This record gives C-alpha cells, structure tokens and sequence, in this order.
C-alpha cells in the first residue's frame, strides 16, 4: 500500500570469523551473513567483504549488537591492602569509510570494562543511531577482540541499516 | 502532517505480571500495557494475547528493553579453593510466531552473565533491529526469569515496533 | 530523490559539561553539540537551551547513549561483618516537557547498579523507543551524576530523534 518500501535496507547476522593476527590497537572488522536465515539486503543496499555499501545519499539509522564471551581473567584476585588492578575491556565501533576520505570515521562506540569474579562471563554491547551518509560510503563493525565474539547465533550478533 | 503516517505502530509498557501456569520448558512471555500512560497501538497494529499482531507485510523495526533486578546470589562468594563458580544469567529474547512452521523463530537475544558482589543489583538489557514480517506474524518478548523483571515503571521495561 | 526527506531529525553529541547548580531532588540535564562533527539538526528540529524542541506533532523514535566511567568505590570491599554493601548506581533518563502538563514526563530510563572490583570502570547505557509527540514538546536527557559522564568522544555519548 506504499512505495517507500523501495528504500535501501539490510540486516546482517554473524558467521564464524576467521582467526586473525593483529596488534592491540587494531580492531578487526567482522564478517557477516547477508542472505541466509534472518539476514537480507534489498533495494540496492549491498554487502561485500565486511562492508555494507550505501547506494543512496541520505539519513540512515545504523545499528549493531555484538555479544562477547570468555573465561574470567585474574582481574579479580588477592591484591594488596587496597590496591586493585586495571580491568580488561571489550569494545564495538561502527566505522564509516569514504573513498575520497582515507581515514575512517568512528560513528558509534560501545566500550565496557570487564572484571567479573565468576567462572566465565558474557554480555552484549548494543549501538544504534542516525547519521547522514553519502552514496559510495561503506560501513563496517570493528571489535576489540575477534576471539571473544559469540558467532553461534544470528540473534545474538548482528548489524543492520536503513534509509529513513 | 505526513502522507506516510498511517503505518502500523505500537509502544508497549510493563505492568505487574499476572502469574501464568508453568506447562513447558520455555522462556515465559511478558504481558503489557498497551493503552495507558505512554503505551499505545495504532493504525491496525494489534496487541493480542501477549503478542504484537502484524497487520501489514513489510519491514519493521522492533525493540525492547527489560530491566532486571534482584538480590545477589552466592556466585561472588567462591568456595575458597581458587575455583570460581558458574555465573547466573538474565536473558531477553524477542520471538516471532508465523503459524507457518509453527516453530517460533528467535529474532533477537540479549543475554548477560550475572555474578554480583554487592547486596543487590539491577540492570537493563536493550534490543532493537529490523525484520521482514508478513501479515499474520506475531511478536512476543520472553525472559529468563519473570521474578527478576522490574515492572515498577513504564519507562524501564517496554516493547515496541513500527513499519518502516 | 525522495519526498519524506523533509522530516524533523537530529543527532546530538556530548561536550564537556558546564558546572551547574541543579536541585538535589532531580537529575541535571546534559547540554550537547548540535552542528559540529557528526552532530546535526535539520528540517526544523530545534536544539535550544538543552532541549530538543519538536516542530511537528507525530510519532518519533528517540534514542540516547551515555557512557559513564569512574574510579571504583568501596562497594567491592564487603563489610568486615561478612555482609555486602548496597551498590552505587548510574542512571540516564530521557524526559519530555510539555506546555500542557506542569510536571515533566519520563519517557525512558536506563538504570544500572555499580559495584566493581577493578581499579576503575566504564560502561554505556543505551536507550531507544517510539513516542507520540506534539509540536512544542521538549526533550532532554538527564543523568544521575554529571561528573561520571564520559564527554570525551562524540561516538560514546549522544542523543537523537527523528519523525517516523
Ligand atoms: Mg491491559
């Protein structure tokens, strides 16, 4: 009953990531599923090698959730008479890459300190906001540690975007 | 003041939960307020039997936040033996029922490990994403533990959806 | 290219907060960046006096993320009586002020208990939902403690809204 359904849209879901070697200050981009299950891309919105390609200039709502999981470090142990230690952390950043502009722009960042006292831990980081994007722009999701990303379920780790 | 405004929309808010009988091993569904305070259903969106009934096929953005609260368990107090205990957890899942399976499809899931050290705790889990739905499809929010859900305020626990 | 690109929209980003003498019986409102970097206001959306002024009645999706951070307190140090301490907490509330009703209406609230063991901690609280708003209504983001708000990056703390 409408014609605004021709707007670029995409919902991508996590897939097994390929273990890569990187420096602490490096944030690997995630690989996504774009056609199977709940994943999809329509109306010219295309997915290609970690990037979501913007086909039309306009304001887009961009979102992503990344569930992290891992064994509890020793952040919580037996310190001194009141001298704890720095906590670990996890981070998700949604980045925008423009061909005319080399240096990527960080649009969203979700960062959390981690220092649990249990056997193991897990938690999601959700991010969502509206940005003005240009045709040709490319979006990618970077995380602090690929090995901590839960890639098991399409409903726990995803990334999507739509033209408003 | 817009032509494209007759779109199905709804924002549901939490209420004290009426106990429902425990029949099977599954996440119990939350039931909501849909017409009082900040809650509403309009343009054919139908809130029925704990489900948000989709009146028109298309792409919808659905979202929910559930705030959990409780007394701290004994997870923190690990048996003196250099061995931490398995952490507790809280989960929120948004499910789709299409009657075309009719096995429910989990659209979004937010799950966090919980091993607090204070006397008590509380935290929210927020989820939101876009999905292609058909008329007749049904959406519900399920949780890991009804007794841990904060039902005190309409602004702390809610669920909503709108046609893009 | 479109026809609905004339809808009120805005994405606000954090800035160093100016010390204020707020009333102890209320959460201080944050002030934002509205035109530099990733921030913007358009199609009549008006950011004035810490408020996002609604220029057109309709249904709006509003969101915000506030990243909090601080040096851990004594909560982690359970009482010498083998009893846990009441936790500290961080809260974000998105409030609506109307010309009609005298008191403000809380639309969204994200509240989290804080009782870390590490030396320091940091975490984001993200909120997003849809509300029916009338021209003239004003939206603001209030927080429990301004000194715990990370004002460092435009991608960590933000606030936005767009007409549906
Ligand atoms: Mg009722």
């Amino acid at each position: 009953l409408r014609a605004d359904g021709d707007k670029p849209r995409a919902h991508l879901t996590v897939v097994r990531q390929t273990p890569t070697q990187h420096f602490k200050n490096q944030f690997p981009a995630l690989h996504w599923e774009h056609e199977l299950g709940l994943a999809f891309t329509k109306n010219r919105m295309n997915y290609t090698n970690k990037f979501l390609l913007i086909p039309e200039s306009g304001d887009y709502f961009i979102y992503s959730q990344v569930t992290f999981r891992g064994m509890t470090s020793e952040c919580s142990e037996i310190r001194q008479a009141g001298r704890p230690n720095k906590p670990d952390s996890i981070t998700v950043v949604i980045t925008k890459v423009t061909d005319s502009y080399p240096e990527p722009t960080q649009l969203l960042m979700g960062t959390k300190s981690v220092c649990e006292v249990g056997s193991n831990w897990f938690q999601p980081i959700y991010l969502g906001a509206m940005f003005s994007l240009q045709e040709g722009d490319k979006l990618m999701v970077n995380v602090s540690d690929i090995s901590l990303v839960d890639y098991t379920k399409e409903d726990k780790t995803f990334f999507g975007a739509f033209l408003l």
